[PDB]
């Protein structure tokens, strides 16, 4: 059950730099396993969460 890093065609199933991996083990299909960025949710760690106050965008928290 070693997490392995997923094939370039599977490396994409979690985004936003997501590293993915899948648990090496002769029982499941392809079940994986991501190290997402710090502030990603989703399945896939596509939607971004509040890294920063993430709601003051008028704050010079972005620039």
């Amino acid at each position: 059950s070693h997490l392995v890093k997923c094939a370039e065609k599977e490396k994409t199933f979690c985004v936003n730099g997501g590293e993915c991996f899948m648990v090496k083990d002769l029982s499941n299909p392809s079940r994986y396993l991501c190290k997402c960025q710090p502030g990603f949710t989703g399945a896939r760690c596509t939607e971004n969460v509040p890294m920063k106050v993430q709601n003051q965008e008028k704050a010079e928290e972005l620039y």
